């Protein structure tokens, strides 16, 4: 019965190591996500980081795991995967890619990504015989 809304999102800690998501500025797009454990993201490699949080993203939205800009510029860290469905009730994981040539060390509590509650539509699909014509048309992949 009790469901998240755009104004109030429900979060459950799955262990004593989880840190609640928190926005770092007044109008920050995302909630900072902290690692629940120590990890090493190998050079040119990847690592799935557990937050030990379960989140109920409000219906009409999804949660996008997104990169922190400092770790991207300084450490060549990117976020893979990243689509968290509003019906997902498992452990929120952050998939990190390390494109650099040095390992990237993560300690428990380090903020290693952010979580953006992005508004979406979930339309029904109708197969049609023709689509409306536009100026763009089939122009894609570097037309403009
Ligand atoms: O970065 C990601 C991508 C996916 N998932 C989970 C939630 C999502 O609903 C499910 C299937 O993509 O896996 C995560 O925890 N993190
Ligand atoms: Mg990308
Ligand atoms: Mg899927």
């Amino acid at each position: 019965h009790h469901m998240s809304t755009p104004q109030l999102m429900r979060v459950k800690k799955l262990s004593e190591f989880a840190i609640l998501p928190v926005r770092s500025s007044q109008f920050a797009a995302g909630f900072d996500l902290a690692s629940a454990y120590d990890y090493v993201v190998p050079a040119r490699g990847k690592c799935l980081v557990k937050t030990d949080l379960a989140v109920a993203v409000p219906h009409g939205y999804y949660g996008r795991v997104a990169p922190r800009s400092g770790l991207a510029v300084k450490n060549f860290i990117d976020v893979g995967a990243g689509v968290v469905d509003s019906d997902y009730r498992g452990n929120l994981g952050v998939l990190l890619f390390n494109h650099g040539d040095e390992d990237f060390k993560i300690a428990r509590g380090d903020r290693i990504a952010q979580f953006v509650i992005e508004q979406i539509a979930l339309p029904d699909i109708v197969e049609v015989d023709d689509l409306d014509e536009t100026e763009r048309g089939a122009g894609g992949f570097g037309s403009t």
